[PDB]
RNA sequence: GGCUCUGUUUACCAGGUCAGGUCCGAAAGGAAGCAGCCAAGGCAGAGCC
């Protein structure tokens, strides 16, 4: 069950991504890392401030975490 | 009802400490602050008033 947690230790086998990426997740719950589908506006607001990014910044997080999620269960 | 103890629970929505990240600064230095943790609140059991 792939999520921000393993993606987060993908990251950890860019700071000019990498870092900043890891840092969102950083600003996140543990309920938010399991179960990335529950981060609707207000929790992008509260992360992205929260890790000094902008809200498109989470999104664009979100959407690479998206992108892993689904290659993961196609390779698996 | 109050107080205490114990268990549990709680993204943000004036608490503390604030990793990471962020901001200001040439630096020296500073600042805001999410997560966690702590406090506190919620739900209970017990004891006391
Ligand atoms: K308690
Ligand atoms: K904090
Ligand atoms: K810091
Ligand atoms: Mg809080
Ligand atoms: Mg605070
Ligand atoms: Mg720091
Ligand atoms: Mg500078």
């Amino acid at each position: 069950g792939f999520d921000l947690n393993d993606f987060l230790e993908q990251l950890r086998q860019d700071d000019k991504v990498l870092v900043r990426m890891e840092a969102i997740i950083n600003s996140m719950t543990m309920k938010e890392r399991a179960k990335p589908e529950i981060i609707k506006g207000s929790r992008k607001r509260r992360i992205a401030a929260g890790s000094g990014m902008q809200v498109q910044d989470v999104n664009r997080l979100l959407k690479q975490f998206d992108d892993m999620q689904r290659m993961m269960k196609k390779m698996k």
